[PDB]
DNA sequence: TTGGTTTTTCGTGCCATAGGTTAATGACTTTACAGAGGTTACGTTTACATACATTTGTGAATGTATGTACCATGAACGTACCATAATAGAAAGA
């Protein structure tokens, strides 16, 4: 039990919720824990920080949509978070394998 | 000419110096419970005078008690309506 079950409700966020970026503002509302709330957990449970873990999170999420054979790769971003093309190109600094040819795998 | 690795700023995230509301046991203090002490107005126990009753003798009410000496010699002394048929009894002729 960390700051009243935050852990069990940050998943369940972050599963239901859609392609609406996190920031403080943002998940500090409903979120029922704000800034400190959510600042202990990052660097305890996780260890890193949001613009990294929630861009891995994407990434990993958009591997398997790769694979499911959509030709419309500029929606492919935009449905998980990415709210620009070229922030999603991303991709470059971690994996540093093509779009397209990840695409084609 | 176009895709991707490399590099630098920059707002954002993490760490550290400051300074204030407010949990701690307490010390409170206030209310409540526990201690004896003088006073009140009864409740039980006791003696004493007078009263209804109840216990005695005495004057009247009834009640059995034995008899009355001219002559009195049998009757119901006034009852009563008379229905109808099962079962025996004492005799009489069969």
């Amino acid at each position: 039990t960390i700051s009243a079950q935050v852990i069990d409700t940050i998943v369940e966020w972050i599963d239901d919720n859609l392609h609406q970026p996190l920031r403080i503002d943002d998940i500090a509302r409903h979120a029922g824990y704000s800034k400190w709330h959510l600042q202990r957990l990052f660097l305890q449970y996780k260890g890193e920080s949001l613009g990294r873990y929630i861009r891995e999170r994407k990434l990993l999420l958009a591997a398997r949509d790769l694979r499911d054979t959509d030709q419309r790769v500029y929606d492919i971003c935009l449905k998980y978070g990415f709210d620009s093309q070229q922030t999603f190109t991303v991709f470059t600094r971690t994996f540093n394998q093509p779009p397209g040819a990840y695409r084609k795998e």
